[PDB]
């Protein structure tokens, strides 16, 4: 019926390595966000989406209501103790924002408000709490707050004795800060005025004019993120410098005045390490000897003095560790599972935390105090809502502390499986899938295949309450653990980036084909979704295998890859050469161009698709999805649905931000369910 918007063509040649690409929609980029023709095209596409999806309003209402109805809007966090006070976070249905309270550990009856987000948000357009930490002496509260929605945090200080605020504000910070052991001095990270990258460490005396703050360290290489940590021992504040491939840590004496940074190990390309300090030793997680990392103990910084505790192994990725009085606990991945292991400091006794589920995730949770035998760890699975456990490392007593509450939900109604797919190169690709038992009939059920597949980020199998809206309408929901993710460790990531990036897309197609061939779903009703680098995934797979999928949701998709990666004026570009490569080199230009979705759009039939973008940063700048839709409209030969939805709000923290997230999920799910009907 309806005529879609048609963006003006303004042929804009880009010549690299002698190769001229003509971009008809280069003009949809407006960094200044002034050009009224660009806004007319975004607004025209929103109006088309609104018009095309108007018949799905009733369904969107049904989905939104059923998703909000699963959630308990009275939520209290699990209390934790730190430095002799107990802390809890409270959510009431009448409150937009969380209230943070505390009480002395020996107290039970009375709680004191530490900070009330609703009061802080008064007379402001936006509020996000970026971090909160009381001083070691329990007398001062430090808060990192964003009132402007730009993820630039102001740090402020409250005197807890009289609930008065000090007069100063630390502005344009990352929100990363640490208290010196004097409860008087804080270190914090300042972001660059132009690029907004974290790049300087300052020392601030609480109460004083920030003009007096001392510059402690400035990072020269803006591919290196600057963060602060504090050791388990409280003896050092760490300046933690890291790029995608390379680490460097500087130590600040937390106890003495006028500390200067003390080098740990000088950076060297492709050596990633992280440290802690406890029991008069350094503990180092390092890939110096193996890509899957090892754990080392040292008396001193010198890498030559590091003693092997856990050697790197080909079949086990070491992800992290926590230190306790009698135990080392490590987080690992092996055979496509997350795992926790504990090793006694004295006996060497090893214990493995046991589970019984084919598709779960486990991780170290918050453990702020090391002088304990109690470990807090998280658990989730495709069938079991997210749970916090407390384990006695000595007795093995496992106690549930909190469960995610899911109303209108019977877990036995659902079944999950781990499936391994032999990919086209013979590599085994893990898959995690969940469906409703009583509506399952082999070969008949719609599939929704979800993937990410970049940066070594894992799509670990875990519970989703919103997902029940698809499962209760007959969908089989699939996580495809494709190369470029981290599910099989560092080599799984490296076999899906740079000159191996195509394996990400091939794996997603190979998994989809196998699940259809094996009877998990209806070949005619296969749907897929991904966002950001998962949107790059959507874009590449529909160019390469357009007939596989009935319909696609591509959220804030990275699709103009070659043009974006040729332009350092674009925020992320300078930090992403070690992900996609640098197309200033003809070898990377050719390899990337082969899959760059914007460049490989062809005159062929595509699946139905809903594409999203936003103005307010996103990883991906708003223009890439807009150009992509304009090009698809011009070239595609089918008459299927193609919609672009551009978020024009600036975005709320607190309850109505979650309200918004549910509205977006209901719009995407109604789009998919209407196609499956």
């Amino acid at each position: 019926h309806m005529t879609p918007p048609k963006a003006e063509k303004r042929p804009y040649p880009i010549t690299t390595h002698g190769d001229t690409r003509v971009d008809d929609y280069y003009w949809l980029r407006d960094d200044e966000r002034t050009d009224p023709q660009v806004l007319d095209y975004l607004q025209a596409e929103n109006a088309f989406t609104d018009a095309a999806l108007k018949p799905q309003q009733a369904l969107r209402e049904t989905l939104y209501e059923e998703m909000v109805a699963r959630e308990n809007l009275y939520f209290q966090s699990v209390p934790y103790v730190r430095h002799g006070y107990r802390y809890q976070t409270r959510f009431e249905p009448g409150n937009e924002y969380a209230i943070y309270v505390r009480q002395p550990q020996a107290e039970s009856e009375h709680w004191d408000t530490l900070i009330d987000g609703n009061q802080r948000a008064e007379q402001r357009e936006f509020y996000t709490l970026g971090g909160l930490e009381v001083s070691p002496d329990n007398q001062k509260l430090a808060v990192a707050e964003d009132f402007l929605s730009r993820r630039q945090y102001d740090i402020r200080f409250k005197n807890l004795s009289d609930d008065s605020w000090t007069d100063e504000v630390l502005e344009n910070t990352s929100g990363s800060f640490e208290w010196a052991n004097d409860s008087a001095t804080v270190y914090y990270v300042r972001k660059h005025a132009k690029t907004l990258l974290p790049y300087q460490v300052y020392r601030h005396v609480v109460g004083t004019d920030p003009q007096l703050d001392e510059l402690i360290y400035e990072e020269q290489d803006d591919t290196f993120y600057v963060g602060l940590e504090k050791t388990t021992s409280d003896r050092f504040i760490l300046i933690h410098l890291s790029s995608t491939t390379t680490s460097e840590i500087l130590l600040l004496d937390a106890d003495r005045a006028d500390s200067t940074p003390q080098m740990f190990v000088p950076r060297r390309k492709d050596h990633e390490y992280g440290i802690d300090h406890y029991h008069q030793h350094f503990y180092i997680r390092s890939n110096k000897d193996g890509k899957n990392f090892g754990l080392y103990q040292s008396e001193q910084a010198d890498e030559a003095q590091w003693q092997t505790l856990i050697a790197p192994r080909i079949e086990v990725m070491l992800e992290g560790f926590s230190l306790f009085r009698d135990w080392l606990v490590v987080e690992e991945r092996s055979e496509g599972l997350t795992q926790l292991r504990q090793i006694h400091w004295q006996s060497g006794e090893v214990k493995r935390i046991a589970f019984d589920d084919p598709t779960y995730t486990t991780w170290l949770a918050y453990n702020p105090e090391p002088e304990t035998e109690l470990l807090r760890y998280g658990y989730s699975s495709m069938t079991t809502p997210t749970t916090l456990y407390e384990l006695n490392l000595d007795s093995d007593e496992r106690v549930m502390l909190k469960q995610q509450e899911v109303k209108n939900f019977t877990p036995e109604n659902y079944r999950s499986e781990r499936v391994w797919v032999k990919a086209r190169d013979g590599v085994e690709v893990p898959v995690s899938l969940v469906y409703r038992h009583d509506s399952f009939a082999r070969g008949t059920n719609p599939l929704m295949v979800y993937g990410y597949g970049s940066y070594g980020s894992s799509m670990d199998p875990a519970f989703s309450a919103s997902r029940l809206s698809l499962l209760d309408r007959g969908f089989v929901f699939v996580l495809a653990h494709i190369r470029g993710g981290g599910e099989l460790g560092q080599l799984w990531y490296e076999d899906g980036k740079l000159f191996k990036k195509q394996n990400t897309f091939n794996d997603f197609i190979d998994v989809t084909e196998a699940l259809i061939a094996q009877g998990y779903g209806d070949a005619k009703r296969v749907f897929a979704m991904g966002g950001s680098a998962g949107g790059l995934l959507m874009g590449a797979v529909i160019n390469q295998a357009p007939e596989l999928f009935n319909g696609i949701v591509a959220q804030v998709p990275f699709v103009d890859v070659v043009t974006t990666m040729l332009d350092e004026s674009i925020p992320l570009t300078t930090g992403e050469y070690d992900e996609w490569g640098n197309p200033n080199q003809q070898a990377y230009y050719d390899y990337i161009l082969q899959y760059s979705p914007y460049d490989q759009v062809k005159a062929q039939d595509y699946p139905h698709m809903l594409v999203t973008t936003g103005l307010h940063d996103s990883q991906v700048q708003y223009w890439e999805p807009a150009k992509w839709v304009a090009k698809l409209r011009e070239l595609k030969t089918d008459d299927r649905q193609l919609l672009l939805y551009t978020d024009m709000d600036s975005g709320h923290g607190g309850k109505s931000g979650r309200f918004k997230a549910y509205e977006d999920i209901a719009l995407e799910y109604a789009f998919i369910l209407a196609l499956a009907e």
